[PDB]
């Protein structure tokens, strides 16, 4: 596996490791490689990702793990697919979309988060799963316009048997209120898919703003761009998310649109301070899926 893949550009670092282009019989695969000391994410990814019945368009595909001692030191590597966008970050930030575009963004991702969401019952099923650090740089867009989700690192699984997890963290600026203030029950399953929704309705607001109308749209900026420095402390974002009670503005443009009307619907559904009024990954799916049918374009 690894033995054969020759790296050939420098393409990004997470939170843990780096990522390479690499080529592997002639074929473009994305390599995470970590070190020695990092084995405990490179094994949880690896773990995450091999989970029964993963597989899913809009997720990142995932094709193996392995080791590969250079002679001096062993390197211990993840390989996907390859996505020459690359993230959902540099794409909106390159480029501006059209309402179908937007929506098969959307889409795609709420799709994507639904199926992690989902527990799929049966003899080879599949556990429920929330991602815990879900934002526009953890997301890729493909060839065809649609997204998958990556970064699954921090990812929990949940057991419905007994209501438990397998086992604050992530992106300062996507951590929903309750993350925020601490005060998110860490033992119910269910407020890290409510805390997963907020952070999406954080990313449709980032590809929404890019949505151009009449070649009229706003230039991208990542959520809270103007309330809190860049990289923000935690306490910086409590202040805003939380005492303040603020969230990202919505447009006044977007009310000239039916399509922009229903995401900016759901976003503000996805930011309240209460988790357990958000909507879910599923309704939001089915909202866009019905959004999608109406103006006609590929799902
Ligand atoms: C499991 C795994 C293997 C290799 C890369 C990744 C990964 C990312 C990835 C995947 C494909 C890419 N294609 C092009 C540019 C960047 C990419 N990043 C982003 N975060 N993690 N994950």
């Amino acid at each position: 596996i690894a033995r054969t893949i020759v790296l050939q550009e420098s393409i990004g670092k997470g939170r843990f490791g780096e990522v390479w282009r690499g080529k592997w019989r002639g074929e473009e695969v994305a390599v995470k490689i970590f070190s020695s000391r990092e084995e405990r994410s490179w094994f949880r990814e690896a773990e995450i990702y091999q989970t029964v019945m993963l597989r899913h368009e809009n997720i990142l595909g995932f094709i193996a793990a392995d080791n590969k001692d250079n002679g001096t030191w062993t390197q211990l590597w993840l390989v996907s697919d390859y996505h020459e966008h690359g993230s959902l970050f540099d794409y909106l930030n390159r480029y501006t979309v059209t309402v179908e575009g937007m929506i098969k963004l959307a889409l795609s991702t709420a799709s994507g988060l639904a199926h992690l969401h989902m527990e799929i019952v049966g003899t080879q099923g599949k556990p429920a799963i929330a991602h815990r650090d879900l934002k526009s740089k953890n997301i890729l867009v493909k060839k065809n316009g649609t997204c998958c989700i990556a970064d699954l690192g921090l990812a929990v699984r949940h057991d419905s048997a007994t209501d438990t997890i397998d086992i604050r963290v992530g992106t300062k600026r996507y951590m929903a209120p309750e993350v925020l203030d601490d005060s998110i029950n860490m033992k119910h399953f269910e407020s890290f898919k409510r805390a997963d929704i907020y952070a999406m309705g954080l990313v449709f607001w980032e590809i929404a703003r890019r949505c151009s109308i009449g070649g009229i749209h706003e230039d991208y900026q990542l959520p809270y761009y103007d309330l809190v420095p860049s990289d923000p402390s935690v306490e910086e974002m409590r202040k805003v998310v939380c005492e303040q009670k603020l969230r990202p503005n919505i447009p006044n443009r977007w009310q000239s649109c039916e399509a922009l009307r229903v995401m900016a619907k759901i976003m503000r559904e996805c930011w309240y301070a209460n988790g357990a009024a958000r909507l879910t990954a599923l309704r939001i799916k089915k909202t866009l899926s019905q959004l999608s049918q109406q103006e006609g374009i590929k799902m």
